């Protein structure tokens, strides 16, 4: 029987291939995340079916009915055998879904303009000027929402109150902000490894703000955590995934 | 009833407690990982019993009979509960035991001398007089052993023709090989990150050879490997693992 995986436009991890001809089915798809799942299921011999998440969201938990959304909730629907994205591995996720080893290391931090004051997240949060936001309903934006650290709920308290105004739909979105008006963007440290590669005016400050990991989502119990977690670690081990991120982390600048 | 977590002597993962009144117990011990053995046991609400492993040794695979060893063989046979220690996490202890989330990240790379012309490992492959060397049954010992690299393969062929010379017990046995021969030691970067803070002539060549994580292991189908996964991941997420990490790291 074939897989079904669930996953989420987002560059360079899943894009629409660029051709003249109408493309079909899992042809339509590129990427690193998209590469990796060709690897896996050549590693483990199963076949799929590549499905973007209906609600176009990465997975967040309403603090109402305790519902999930996006990724995770097609996961926990049973809707889904895998998640295969760039979807952060986080301890309010893995308490309602099972990850694999990571394939993946990165971390928050900031984006923004070159050859200004701002030097850490510290900056922003003692100032008012400078707007700052994140991705809605992603592990970033929960990151500061479950944040005790001092600063951190500080630009909670920021951006809970400015919600409409600094919370984006999407990566895209938070760049095109930061590119037309004063605005910083916490966004994941690989993102921004490959944003400012086309954005001269762009840059990444201070450092990263935690440490995480990229990982294949599963159902909880599901027995492909383990399978693709052995795989994730061979080819990490043989050198496959980093030729991968080399080969999609080039894009003028 | 009280889990029995299996360990190694590690600085400063796992250390004897210096004192002047005996200690009993986990009394003895002190490090980075009986810190975090202590947050995963408030944490998750159980009690343990430290055992540091029998043998000495971390865990690898006999190549004839196919027999374990080590705190992987400890977990496979169900003589202990946890291990909690700088167990790297790799595809091939994967298959035969469970391992939590990471709770720290490196990589192997090259602890050596200060000021020579050596700087990686295709340096120290093409040549013969500086010899190099690994802890036995460990997971860099098996990641040169099963890479199909080229400079990696070569690497291993001169450390397994000269095992009995090259190849140590301990970390502690290959550092004082650097400091007392012409000799490079492959080992985890962590640890390099450690010691070149109490060796001021001693320094890391080259970058990460690899990626690996240091996970606590369980026996395959633990039902402990996704709550310790979970508490290591708030862990890590509230700041307290880098906070560790500080405190026990020229
Ligand atoms: N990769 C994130 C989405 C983007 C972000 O949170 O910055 C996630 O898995 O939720
Ligand atoms: N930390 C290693 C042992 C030391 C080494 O191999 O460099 C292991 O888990 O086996
Ligand atoms: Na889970
Ligand atoms: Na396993």
């Amino acid at each position: 029987r074939s897989l079904i995986v669930t996953t989420i436009l987002e560059e360079p991890y899943v894009l629409f291939k660029k051709s003249d001809k109408p493309l079909y089915g899992n042809d339509r798809f590129e990427g690193y995340c998209i590469d990796l799942l060709r690897e896996l299921s050549t590693i483990l011999g199963f076949t799929y079916e590549i499905r973007l998440v209906e609600d176009g969201k990465y997975g967040a938990q309403d603090d109402v009915n305790g519902q999930w959304n996006g990724m995770v909730r097609e996961l926990i629907d049973h809707k889904a055998d895998l998640a295969v994205a760039p979807l952060a591995i986080t301890y309010v996720r893995e308490k309602v879904i099972d990850f694999s080893a990571p394939f993946m290391t990165l971390g928050i931090s900031i984006l923004y303009r070159k050859g200004t004051p701002i030097d850490s997240a510290d900056d922003l949060a003692k100032q008012t000027k400078i707007e700052y936001g994140a991705v809605e309903d992603g592990a970033t934006m929960t990151f500061f929402k479950k944040s005790k650290i001092s600063t951190y709920d500080k630009m909670w308290a920021f951006m809970s109150s400015r919600r409409q105004s600094v919370l984006v739909k999407s990566n895209e979105e938070g760049i095109q902000r930061v590119l037309t008006s004063d605005y910083a963007f916490l966004m994941e440290s690989t993102t921004i490894e490959f944003v400012t590669q086309r954005n001269c005016n762009l840059t990444q400050i201070g450092g990263l703000i935690d440490s995480k990991g990229y990982g294949v989502g599963t159902p909880m119990g599901s027995p492909y955590r383990d399978k693709i977690g052995i795989a994730i670690l061979q080819l990490q081990e043989e050198g496959k995934l980093h030729m991968m991120k080399e080969k999609w982390w080039r894009g003028g600048c």
